[PDB]
């Protein structure tokens, strides 16, 4: 857990400038969130990058995960191997909104980062899903209480969310 960089925004939620990817492999987390879908599939986005990581031993133990257990709920978790990236990857579906799911399951993905005293994570609902980034933000400093390290690869957004809290 030797993350660096990051701007502490709350007394449990830190934000950086940065690809979950890389910071994984710098930090060795004991838990990295996965921006997950229902029935686990990493076609791209944040789940992508993550399984590409692994050389798609992700994806593998996924649909093993999926065969046995039946899909996610919107809002809901489960706790699968981190491969080389952490000891544990926490899949967590956020809804997507433009796909018609509801924004207020927002608070529901983010309360299973409670069960993990320390955690690198995306912006959930963010980038395709189409939830405003900043009302995630929000969600998230509202709802975890536990250490969460947010990692958003994008400048522009960091600017902004970074300015928005702490307007
Ligand atoms: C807002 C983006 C800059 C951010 N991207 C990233 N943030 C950090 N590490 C990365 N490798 C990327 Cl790709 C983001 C955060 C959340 C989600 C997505 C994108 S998505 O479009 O893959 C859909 C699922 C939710």
């Amino acid at each position: 857990n030797s993350f660096s960089g990051y701007l502490k925004l709350t007394d449990n939620v830190y934000i950086k400038n940065a690809d979950i990817v890389e910071e994984a492999k710098k930090v060795k987390p004991t838990v990295v969130v996965n921006a997950a879908n229902v029935y686990l599939k990493h076609g791209g986005g944040v789940a992508g990058a993550l399984n590409k990581a692994t050389n798609n031993a992700m994806q593998v133990e996924s649909d093993d995960y999926i065969a046995t257990n039946g899909p996610l709920k919107v809002g809901g978790s489960c706790v699968l191997s981190g491969h080389n990236l952490a000891k544990h990857c926490l899949h967590v579906v956020g809804p997507n909104v433009n796909k018609g799911e509801d924004i207020q399951l927002l608070k529901s993905a983010y309360e299973n980062f409670n069960q993990h005293e320390v955690l690198l994570a995306p912006l959930l609902s963010a980038g395709i899903f189409g939830a405003d980034p900043i009302h995630s933000l929000r969600v998230c400093v509202d709802t975890v209480r536990t250490n969460v390290y947010l990692a958003v690869f994008d400048k522009n957004l960091y600017d902004k969310l970074v300015s928005s809290f702490l307007e």
